[PDB]
């Protein structure tokens, strides 16, 4: 059917510069591979504070990756994921923002470090969820299991922990071989 997926990136202090823009053309790239068909995208980017980059409605009207995030600036604070989390459940996926009310809504979660902030995620419950941990922060078996509150279930197949940003490349080659036309 169809499918609204927001992305929800990570804007934190810990990020290099060179580290940011990897997860900006990882979102790029996944857009203009899937351009055309059902799916449609939102973005929002989060570190202490929440801010929609652009919306559903943004993108089918113009529909360009590129113009898109054009203007994206890196928020170089802290990394209130639960907070990021209800803002977009609540905030994002609204019809008037161009959501869909019969499609499926999946988040997809990109972040380089633990939450600094804490609560509940109730509701989100009817989201897909999915979890990308990059880097350093993530080498300890104790720290990933931390992403397992945000994820759905089973954590297994929902929370991805890539030990580099080149492995987004990897993870992206992975998502197009699942590709299908059915
Ligand atoms: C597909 C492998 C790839 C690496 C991956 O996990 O992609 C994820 C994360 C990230 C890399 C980017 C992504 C971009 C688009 C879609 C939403 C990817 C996930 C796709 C899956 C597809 C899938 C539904 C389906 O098979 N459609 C025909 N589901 C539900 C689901 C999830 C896990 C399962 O084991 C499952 O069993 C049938 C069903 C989902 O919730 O979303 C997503
Ligand atoms: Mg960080």
């Amino acid at each position: 059917g169809n499918v609204d997926l927001v992305f929800l990136f990570d804007g934190s202090m810990s990020l290099q510069p060179d580290e940011f823009q990897k997860i900006l053309d990882f979102m790029k790239d996944v857009m203009k591979k899937l351009s055309n068909t059902s799916y449609q995208f939102a973005a929002v980017q989060f570190s202490t504070s929440y801010k929609t980059e652009f919306d559903f409605s943004d993108y089918v009207k113009w529909k360009d990756p590129d113009a898109l995030l054009k203007h994206v600036k890196h928020m170089l604070l802290l990394t209130n994921t639960f907070g990021a989390i209800n803002y977009v459940a609540t905030e994002v996926f609204r019809e008037e923002l161009g959501a869909r009310p019969d499609a499926t809504k999946v988040l997809i979660i990109i972040t380089d470090g633990e939450a600094t902030d804490s609560g509940n995620i109730d509701a989100a419950k009817d989201i897909i969820r999915y979890i990308i941990g990059i880097g350093k922060h993530f080498q300890t078996k104790e720290s990933q299991e931390t992403l397992h509150k945000f994820a759905s279930k089973p954590a297994s197949e929902f929370v991805k922990i890539l030990d580099t940003f080149e492995k987004l490349k990897d993870l992206f080659t992975e998502l197009q071989k699942k590709i299908y036309v059915i």
